[PDB]
């Protein structure tokens, strides 16, 4: 009965964290899809928002819980009951900054386990971050997006 | 007949835009330093500061057009028949950031082809905000700029 | 769940034995697999391999050590595996890693590569740089089991 | 404009072919300039990677498959080439670019390096890891011409 | 008679930062430990405790002279009469920027050499603004700081 | 204060010459160590690559030139060393670096590894490389001292 939290910020949800929360539940039991609640930078969708769609996202998935955190990752596992994190390893993922965050949240939780998944090459070249900054200029960002999450940002950046 | 662009800040336009604007104009029939308007951070100089400077730094070159731009540098490739985007790499370049920009780039106009270019050994090393960064704790940056760039630069520190 | 860890192996070392411990930790059954890697040229051959993985792992109860000339996605698919771990140290070796888990998948899609981190203690060597200190007589036994230590003097001498 | 694409392409795959065709659409004359290569110890002759690559680009109409033991400088510049095409697929290889770049620039200051992107389809494959994988028998059609395809299964028979 | 500056930030300076500089002075005759007085960011703790911290934390070391600074750290290196410039580099460094930096700090003093030294494996994957984020978020970050450290961190985010 | 400069030199370039010249304005005595190398099977004969370093060198009054096949950290605390010089170039290497220094601490953890960045006319360069280039009769003169320019003509002719 293995458990694994699965975080990020999910501002928004793109088909790169479909892709490993469906990797993720082919592998464990139960896995929580972890939505941070406070970020450093102020993000474009409110938690409710981030909650919302990535809930319609992945009701499909039946081992899949969305659940919203503010507190370390290491300790919102621990109290999950989750002894394994899930980290997506995109082509242009920043390595050295994973190993940093790896090793941290083993100091913090050492019977946690840091797991890098990869995502299909359609996925390997783009972030949330990448998608918005695209979607603000209005680029075209539909291909990226699950059709919720694609509608969502359209009634979002035409009222911003 | 073929059309580059040569997007970026130009924050201000350093001799390493200038050795890579001069290695464009050597391969393709019509180059346009295209200057983005509005960044994300605020720039040094205002957009007809850097437009000025961009001009005169690259006057004796006659297949150069400067022209500043607000949108997609994908969108505005396509309204200038540009069939080529130059992107310099220098020895410091993010690489993993490079490969986003153009399989984004891609995505949004396929017939658009980003270019690399690779700088000389002496402007391998330097970026427009190292060379402002110094210049604002009153490190010598002459060597790293034409002229004209140096003379508003001075000016520009002179009264902030 | 049933893990795959394959390598050449050769000689295993302590990073190894941190990774196949953590993967044990996570599934169910983990089998080692020692790939017989002729081209590497390997300084012992694959049954020396296996029976000293065998022996630095048999206090780990769910560790299968078996050796392999096979593609490693038939191999995986064989042992009925549906997870493939690779341990992973620093950026170099993750693009390798990236195109062999690209190939892996293509072969095999059920089959998920994941990537585990050694021990800060082992994130700085490998068997290549192990046998290269030991033939220049240098100490090593702080990165090798006992029975690999002994067997790598042995083989040396 | 003349720009010439140097390589080992042994043998040439569909990372390399797409390559050659985005050259083909910026550059008015291609040349896919085939190096001998015998320090890398090729799996095919030079006369065998020529005709393959022949076959594979025979519909782009300004390619022009050519063999070469010269100095890549200097073969283009007796090619009348001012552009040198190579692919760049991820960070680990970049820097081994920069070096041969930066050499061939002082080699040629008037021939310019420029670096093309592969297809997302392309980016994790490399002749070396489909040859690995075709040595032990796995399945490769994907990542060649039909032409190489059948000849890798005919070299390894 | 060699003298060597290792600068920073060092807000606050944590055990990676005490491994460096205790390598350096066996190395070299004297080291100026160079706190950094105004950075870009604003620094959780001011130049005065991040000077009291270093000194207190380097006390046992009697070549180390703990000095703040506001200008270019070529400037200060030349004042200092150091012609050797200190540099950590951690596993997870960015080594890019560590090139940029050395290759400026050449162009504005030639006879000043950068010289990277490496930390013990422990201090490998941290840094102070990981430690900071990590103690933010209310986690045990002891073993990576000296005890006085330990002490002010805590005050410090008892009052936030 | 004692600082050793290991490596193959397989031959000395000036971007070693840099690397060492600075070593010279930071340490009162630089050995220049030139490892035997057998397992990179080298152009020139130890004795061949310790008189060239030799020669290249002689202007620098604290730069001793010594072969040695013994561990580096061995060699190191036999010659009073307390420094391991290395150069760093880019990241690529900055990996190999870090194994390697972590190595030598383990086997001697009084001797420091200090890098040192040469010059930018020197970044892009490598023994390899300038060997490669001259095998296929290119200009290497830019990159080598006047003796070793001479040596690598004799040894290709
Ligand atoms: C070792 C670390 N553990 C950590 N846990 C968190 N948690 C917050 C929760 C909220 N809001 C968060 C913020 C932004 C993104 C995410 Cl994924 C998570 N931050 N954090 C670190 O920066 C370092
Ligand atoms: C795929 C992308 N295409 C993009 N085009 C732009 N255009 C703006 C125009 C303005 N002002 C811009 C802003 C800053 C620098 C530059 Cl070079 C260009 N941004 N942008 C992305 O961030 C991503
Ligand atoms: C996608 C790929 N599939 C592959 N299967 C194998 N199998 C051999 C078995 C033998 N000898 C092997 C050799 C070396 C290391 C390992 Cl772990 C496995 N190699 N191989 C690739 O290099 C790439
Ligand atoms: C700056 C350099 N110039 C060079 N010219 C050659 N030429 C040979 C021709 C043969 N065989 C070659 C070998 C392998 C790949 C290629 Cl693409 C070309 N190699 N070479 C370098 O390695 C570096
Ligand atoms: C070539 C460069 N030389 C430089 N010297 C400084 N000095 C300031 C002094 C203050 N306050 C500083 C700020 C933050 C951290 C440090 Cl370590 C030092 N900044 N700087 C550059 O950004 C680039
Ligand atoms: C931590 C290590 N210690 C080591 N000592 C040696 N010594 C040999 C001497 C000979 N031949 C050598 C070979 C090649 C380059 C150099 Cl610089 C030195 N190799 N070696 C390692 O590869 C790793």
């Amino acid at each position: 009965q293995k458990r694994a939290i699965y975080p990020g910020t999910f501002d928004p949800i793109t088909n790169g964290h479909i892709d490993i929360v469906t990797r993720a539940t082919q592998m464990f039991d139960h896995v929580i899809l972890a939505i941070a609640a406070s970020p450093s930078k102020k993000p474009m969708f409110t938690l409710e928002e981030r909650v919302a769609l990535a809930q319609q996202a992945t009701a499909h998935l039946g081992n899949v819980e969305v659940v919203g955190f503010s507190d370390l990752m290491a300790n919102f596992a621990r109290n999950q009951h989750a002894t394994v994190l899930i980290r997506g390893l995109r082509a242009v993922a920043d390595f050295e900054y994973e190993m940093q965050l790896a090793h941290m949240n083993r100091h913090l939780m050492p019977e946690l386990e840091s797991v890098f998944l990869m995502p299909s090459k359609e996925w390997s070249f783009i972030s949330s971050s990448l998608v918005k900054e695209v979607a603000r200029h209005q680029g075209d960002v539909t291909h990226f997006l699950p059709e919720n999450v694609h509608q969502a940002l359209m009634a979002k950046l035409a009222v911003d």
